[PDB]
């Protein structure tokens, strides 16, 4: 079961949070991370099409859409390539067409695009964007 205002009561229940913000109040990949962290969470992996959807249709709940938040993605050394924060494996992967392409070779987190593509781009991680914590 998931806690209240981050998914549904049933044992198979995943649990995400958008945390949506104005620009004064969105975070780099790191601050997101922590700020995660310190409830307990992490930010959100995406660990397969099932939870890509939960995640979407949380953004349609929203009202909002085409935002761009942050993911547990992060690059680890340069064999793994990228990792979730939270230490799960990348097996489900939904890089936009050409990503992760590391431009200019400073993007080392990832993001995910909130329209229906739910697509992922690697970005600098000193961006301030908003963020999806799991639990
Ligand atoms: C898919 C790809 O390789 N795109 C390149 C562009 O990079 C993309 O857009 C920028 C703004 C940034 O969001 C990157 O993380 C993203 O991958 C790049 O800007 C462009 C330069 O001419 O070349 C594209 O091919
Ligand atoms: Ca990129």
């Amino acid at each position: 079961a998931c806690p209240e205002d981050w998914g549904a009561s049933s044992r198979t229940s995943l649990c995400f949070k958008l945390y949506a913000k104005g620009k004064h109040e969105k975070k780099t990949w790191f601050e997101s991370r922590d700020f995660c962290r310190a409830l307990g969470g992490d930010l959100a992996s995406i660990n397969n099409k099932e939870e890509q959807q939960t995640i979407w249709r949380l953004i349609t709940a929203s009202g909002s859409y085409h935002k761009l938040f942050w993911l547990g993605l992060t690059y680890g050394s340069p064999s793994e390539g990228f990792t979730w924060s939270d230490g799960s494996p990348v097996s489900y992967e939904n890089w936009a067409y050409g990503e992760p392409n590391n431009y200019q070779n400073v993007e080392y987190c990832g993001e995910l695009k909130g329209d229906p593509t739910m697509s992922w781009n690697d970005i600098n991680c000193e961006h301030l964007n908003n963020w999806i914590c799991q639990i």
